[PDB]
């Protein structure tokens, strides 16, 4: 296994989420569809790597747990390593494991978990990928001892400002 | 290779389906999407487990099968233990095999084929997963000797009800 | 690994694409999806075997190279051999590598990368799998040599005839 953790940070300048509302409620329930594209950054918050994309398909609203029940399909964009897809429960509150249904590039062959940590709404999440499969060993860049997981997490200013040191080659977007 | 039979049943409690209509044939056709949830029992019947949850894409009408071509992308729920992903053919008219893309919990590492059998369409699905790269053994609770599939199967009066003698723990709804 | 090719044709008689325009702009954005089911020949272009089948989600409009980010979910039929299904990114201007999410029948247990090859704007594809995990050898009727993709490709009068002799058994349609 090898470990791999990354940010998720919407900074509001993707048009994202995108909310098809379908359902009667004025709460989320089954029908709403809300597509979505954020930002990814090192699990070190040093570098910008790409963006994640996909599609959140609402299953049920949670009034006990004020929260939503979503079944997601998306995939981790790394510049030019390559790219994660996964599959599974993404819940507003609580944390949770989804499947690694495959990838490309560096990525190629991968599977097992992912967990996914809630921090901020709609703002900010953290995952950390148990990863099996790979043809080779991480490139370092990507494997810097993470910041822990808090409300409070920025990205570097020069990750933000996409300066130079601050992203990695061809990062995506 | 470790085989899982499951029940899925829709007990119309769920808001479930969502069709929503966009296609420009009266009747089902490419661009109709139908967003959905279902219960899910043991293959014997005897306890309930979780959910289903995800989404059919309707693809073509097949008027000389007098019945529908979709095709799914969603996730097996099952409590505590996690869950099960898949991919491909949604037939209403004949049994089929999706792809197992991936899963979590004891299902960490899952991949095969799943056989869907349409028992009584749109009620009744009992499905059987042919599951190979899991770590351990399946837990006994969930390979009892599957009931037969037939018109008439009904969960066992407990699961029904959700008795601790007929839920696993922490089962998924 | 075992490399397969395939051509993947729109010839305009399977209501496809169907675009759900929901982005509030006059270009594709976040909020718009595209619904799709198109033909599948042989890599030789000699024989039909089945249809693509699945969604795209548009991420983004990409105004300087004249195109769209995709986000696609979707899988290949082969008649009675199976399917292979997918994620990754669909860009309209450039080729791209997708993730082998799994399979069925002969592609039971599937996995790798797929190359995306974008030959004429949205109407020919030309895709190679480099396919691992299969239990067997490829049948022969899906492994010859591929004709080397350019804009000017046709299927085999056969194929597009639907001729015993230009068809797989039981093809998709
Ligand atoms: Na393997």
């Amino acid at each position: 296994v090898q470990e791999l953790s990354v940010y998720e940070i919407n900074e509001l300048d993707r048009h994202s989420p995108k909310i098809l509302k379908n359902a009667f409620s004025l709460m989320f329930g089954l029908g709403d569809l809300v597509p979505f594209t954020n930002k990814l950054y090192t699990g070190d918050l040093k570098k910008r790597v790409g963006i994640t994309a996909g599609l959140c398909v609402v299953i049920e609203h949670v009034p006990e747990k004020k929260g939503e029940r979503f079944e997601a399909t998306y995939s981790f964009y790394f510049g030019d390593y390559g790219h994660l897809s996964v599959q599974g429960p993404y819940l507003t509150y609580e944390d949770s494991f989804l499947a690694i249904t495959g990838g490309a590039g560096i990525f190629e062959g991968a599977y097992g978990q992912v967990k996914l940590q809630q921090l901020v709404y709609p703002t900010k999440l953290f995952y950390t990928f148990y990863l099996k499969g790979l043809a080779n060993d991480l490139p370092l860049e990507l494997t810097g001892t993470p910041v822990p997981p808090s409300k409070d997490i920025e990205p570097a200013p020069e990750a933000k400002a996409l300066e130079p040191s601050g992203v990695i080659s061809n990062y995506t977007n």
